[PDB]
């Protein structure tokens, strides 16, 4: 209905704002764009489902997220991909892992503090009805 499309539009506005706040944080610059296979040839082979904050924005605008949980699955994927691609004890690996965990924690904390539980429940019930 018109009421339901208003609800999903509010969700998209909220997700764009959260994603923007993540993307402008200097700690998360390595997660803002897709991995250029020129610079990192082994990435496209080791990571089967790449995800980054620019791809998240595109999915928002394609109406791919109908719930905050759908969004957080892609935030979680950015994080899990980084942990999988950076398993070594080397400080370059440890730095990216730390930033990945901070990206995930930051997104979850913003959503916990700023997204009303009843709004997320409404999104889920509209989604489960389709
Ligand atoms: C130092 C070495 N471990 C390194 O540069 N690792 C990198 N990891 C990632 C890069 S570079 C960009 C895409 C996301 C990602 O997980």
């Amino acid at each position: 209905s018109m009421q339901e499309e208003d609800t999903f539009r509010e969700l998209r506005i909220f997700l764009r704002n959260v994603t923007h706040r993540l993307a402008i944080d200097k700690r998360f610059r390595v997660f803002t764009k897709p991995v250029d296979p020129d610079e990192v040839p082994d990435y496209v082979t080791v990571i089967k489902q790449p995800m980054d904050l620019s791809s998240v924005i595109s999915k928002i605008d394609l109406h791919k997220y109908l719930t905050v949980k759908d969004y957080l699955r892609d935030i979680d994927l950015i994080c899990s991909n980084a942990l999988e691609y950076n398993p070594d004890r080397d400080p370059g690996d440890r730095l990216i892992r730390h930033r990945a965990c901070a990206l995930r924690d930051t997104a979850y904390a913003i959503i916990k503090e700023e997204l009303d539980e009843d709004f997320e429940q409404l999104c889920e019930e509209i989604q489960e009805s389709r």
